[PDB]
């Protein structure tokens, strides 16, 4: 039986990978995807860990290699999920969380039609800016442009199947938590998992 | 923002009630419906607990007045939710449970949008016949076949193998329900213009 595949979906900042992090460690049936970047390493950020940084050259390399299950141009630079990431493990039964932009959500959509997507809002525009200073020293340039391309990206929440709002901290991860083990209770998952016991019930 | 309707189905012998009564005690914002019913009060039975018992003639003008959300013929008998019992809860903003049946079901999720419909399983088929005279106990796992083979009709489906692990499963569903995106856009809609507007 093949794996679910979920999107967890967030601009930066509003603390997904955090609840994210959270999540797993509490539903570990599901796997985490490292994506594959362009852009500079920020202050914090470990190479390996947070993404695979490679070159722009290499990256392009990896996309007209086909390497990339979805890839997308995010704020200037590329960003993608290798096909290595996703498409075995979900063959081989295995749930798959990507934490993806609305670009690379909407790649996935077309690809796996099941898969389940959810939007996590900052409870306000004030708290995207002090989850940034508190990540490293950003000008006030960067800090302007980097909340302008947050707007941009929840301009597409309207998207995704649910909408988390970060407002407590454990909250978030309970219903994070709920949404994922609902979707495993949603009857076309039911009748696989539950074959046998479902046509024993319904013999006369 | 709307109460959320739920409608959790089972056979008999399945255990819903028991998994349904611990889900409201976990989950207070949300109030169960109680169903009228032209069926016979048994010795004992408290009119107002199970259900609201009416004579048939009740019931019947009852149909007649479009006093009823869903009602269907269930075993014999007259059942169904009442428009009051639902529609003002609703509109004020706090969650029904509906325990009705497949026919009852059908015509709740033709009506009301973001109906949440949920099916619950026996862990096994001795399961079934444990918890159920020969003609009698025949019957009703008759009657809880024929009920089962709907459970195509609902949106989840939980096998209540292990009890805390099914009340688990149920709050989940009902959790996971409100997150829904349209929910939240009415829910959340002052936060989202704030955070889609420009500086
Ligand atoms: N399409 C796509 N977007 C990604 C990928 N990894 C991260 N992103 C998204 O890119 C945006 C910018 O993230 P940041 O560059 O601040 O780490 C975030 O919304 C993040 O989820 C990926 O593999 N594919
Ligand atoms: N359509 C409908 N079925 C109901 C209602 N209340 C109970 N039922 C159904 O009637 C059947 C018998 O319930 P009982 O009274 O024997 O516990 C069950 O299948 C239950 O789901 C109702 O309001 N409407």
């Amino acid at each position: 039986a093949r794996g679910t595949l979920y999107i967890v979906a967030a601009p930066s900042g509003a603390g997904k990978s955090s609840i994210v992090n959270a999540t797993l460690a509490r539903d570990p049936q599901i796997a985490l995807s490292i994506s594959f970047t362009s852009r500079a390493m920020r202050p914090g950020e470990v190479n390996g860990q947070h993404y695979h940084f490679v070159s722009a050259e290499k990256f392009e390399q990896m996309i007209a290699a086909g390497d990339f299950f979805e890839h997308a141009w995010v704020h200037g630079d590329w960003k993608g999920t290798a096909r290595q990431s996703v498409e075995p493990q979900l063959a081989a039964g295995q749930d798959v969380l990507l934490e993806i932009d609305w670009q690379g959500a909407q790649q996935v959509r077309q690809l796996v039609p099941g898969t389940v997507t959810v939007f996590i809002l900052p409870p306000s525009k004030q708290a995207l800016q002090d989850r940034m200073r508190k990540r490293g020293q950003d000008s006030e340039a960067v800090i302007a442009q980097r909340l302008g391309a947050a707007r941009d990206e929840m301009l597409h929440f309207n998207e995704f199947d649910y909408v988390i709002v970060n407002e407590v901290f454990d909250t978030a991860v309970d219903e994070l938590c709920a949404i994922f083990t609902a979707s495993r209770l949603r009857r076309e998952a039911q009748k696989v998992r539950h074959a046998g016991l479902i046509q024993a019930l319904l013999t006369p």
